[PDB]
């Protein structure tokens, strides 16, 4: 049982100094360094003379020196704030003027000039390895000090505040749960940047454990061809990335068992995953444990975890969300904070010693999200779920999407679900199309389709009634969209999700 994280990488540091931590492609580094880089950047910070507890803007992509930078603040007591190297600069600006960093340490090049805050260059930190100054711990990062603080986008951006008791939680679930059954030494791909939370979902568990990360190059990411190759030589077992990203990887003819034979474990969270896209991942894998697990930053990374089968890929029509943590009780509740029992559909709320403290200098939004319930720290999740008689927890959407049309309790991701059980449709997204008073005057869905689908079909008529063909006999007459737009792709967010937001306004 995990008690600290840090003791945990310098127990590693003992017992198997040898052990690769980090692989970007063969080039490697090993918990012994992992300790001695570590160290000696902690020195370097403490020697800066910073506000005690302030925390650190940490601004690059994946390499090595994010991570052992990250352990450096943790060990002298500073909360880092990931930004990563692909951010709009107004959003960069954001970042800094919410959270007063006291600090700035520029791991890839840092392209805005501010006064007011030192600026520490990646030769800086360099320099401070090769330094090899040692390091006593002894104003630590523990608690409720702030660990990590993590921005969130609604439009505006806002910084989630995670503790190391936050952190602990989500972690010494993770590392104990059946769903998730992560081997030891697991040997992680390491996808998400640092500035999304589900980056957490494979730091964490990975140095718990002594595993070793697999990053990427980010000039690499943006050549999708090369990308999903690339990623293939690797000796990775584990897959954690958003459901979307997975899609993308389906195209590639080398996202196989094949190809990939120490791969067995998938762990997606962030957006809805599709029974499609299981489907899909089982055919190219078909030994692989499949996961989906569930929550906002705000809860720390995921709430609820659980493995996905092939019985519920044959059955269902939705993919549930999984079971909650133990000591995360959830609940489900009607518009005036009514606590419904099973079955009956209301807010997801999240309670417990892995709710953050709220957003950093936001005291308004903290306020409409954060609140007391049953005694306990609670979250209003802002999704649309149900709870089962056997505790597994189902999704059906966000409030933000719950939408009135012929007078009526409509979910978009309904809509879009439904629609996704055609056999020749990809992905799906049902949006609404206002008028002047913003009153819904009809439903339209995006449509992406298979492979091999577009050249049986003349015309696109042909295709949309072929479409409603498949799936009137489920949907109910007043959800069916009446027009569909037809693409070859769906926009996705920096972090790597289906861009419903873009999609509605691009309607409107
Ligand atoms: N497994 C899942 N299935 C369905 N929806 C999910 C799942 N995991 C997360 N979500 C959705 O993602 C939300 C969490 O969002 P998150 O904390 O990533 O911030 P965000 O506001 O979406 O933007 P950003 O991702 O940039 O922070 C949840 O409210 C839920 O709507």
């Amino acid at each position: 049982s995990l008690k600290d994280m840090i003791d945990s990488i310098e127990q590693f540091a003992q017992t198997q100094a040898d052990f690769p931590v980090y692989d970007c492609l063969g080039e490697r580094r090993t918990y012994g360094q992992l300790k001695r880089d570590s160290d000696s950047i902690a020195a370097f910070i403490d020697s800066l003379a910073l506000l005690a507890k302030s925390p650190v803007l940490v601004f690059g992509a994946q390499t090595y020196d994010m991570l052992a930078t990250f352990v450096a603040l943790t060990k002298s007591g500073h909360a880092y704030i990931p930004v990563d190297v692909h951010s709009a600069p107004e959003r960069i600006l954001a970042i800094i003027e919410i959270a007063k960093p006291s600090l700035i340490i520029a791991i890839e090049e840092f392209p805005l000039t501010i006064e007011g805050i030192s600026l520490v260059s990646l030769s800086e930190i360099e320099s401070a390895k090769l330094a090899e100054m040692p390091y006593e711990r002894t104003h630590s990062v523990k608690g409720d000090d702030n660990y990590y603080i993590i921005f969130t986008s609604t439009g505006q951006p806002k910084g989630v505040q995670i503790s190391h008791d936050n952190l602990l939680s989500f972690t010494n679930w993770m590392i104990e749960d059946a769903a998730f059954d992560v081997p030891k030494q697991p040997q992680m791909l390491a996808q998400p940047p640092y500035s999304f939370d589900l980056s957490v979902m494979y730091w964490a568990p990975t140095l718990a454990l002594g595993g070793t990360l697999f990053a990427l190059p980010k000039e690499l990411v943006a050549d999708f061809k090369q990308l999903f190759t690339t990623i293939a030589q690797l000796p990775v077992g584990i897959w954690t990335s958003t459901p979307s990203f997975a899609d993308m990887a389906m195209l590639s003819d080398d996202f196989c068992q094949a190809k990939m034979p120490a791969l067995t474990h998938f762990y997606f969270d962030g957006e809805e995953l599709t029974v499609s896209t299981a489907r899909k991942l089982f055919e190219r894998f078909p030994s692989a444990k499949i996961i989906n697990a569930y929550g906002p930053t705000e809860a720390t990374v995921a709430l609820s975890a659980i493995e996905i089968t092939r019985e519920m890929v044959d059955n269902y029509t939705r993919l549930p969300i999984g079971y909650p943590k133990p000591d995360s009780p959830t609940y489900i509740i009607d518009e005036d904070g009514k606590e419904l029992s099973s079955g009956e559909q209301g807010e997801i709320i999240v309670t417990g010693p892995a709710v953050s403290k709220g957003y950093l200098n936001n005291p308004e939004k903290t306020a409409e999200a954060f609140f007391t319930f049953k005694g306990q720290p609670a979250y209003h999740t802002g999704d649309i779920g149900s709870l089962t008689e056997d505790n597994i927890l189902l999704y059906g959407g966000r409030l933000d999407f719950q939408i009135k049309y012929a007078g009526y309790r409509i979910e978009l991701e309904d809509v879009s679900q439904q629609l996704n059980q055609s056999p020749m449709v990809a992905s799906a997204v049902a949006v609404p199309r206002y008028n002047k008073e913003h009153k819904v005057q009809n439903l339209l869905a995006y449509i992406v389709v298979k492979d091999g689908v577009k050249e049986r079909f003349d015309r696109e008529l042909e295709l949309t009634k072929a479409i409603k063909a498949s799936v009137k006999d489920h949907m109910m007459s007043y959800m069916m969209p009446s027009k569909f737009l037809y693409r070859d792709s769906l926009p996705l967010t920096p972090n790597g999700k289906i861009d419903i937001k873009t999609l509605i306004n691009e309607v409107n």
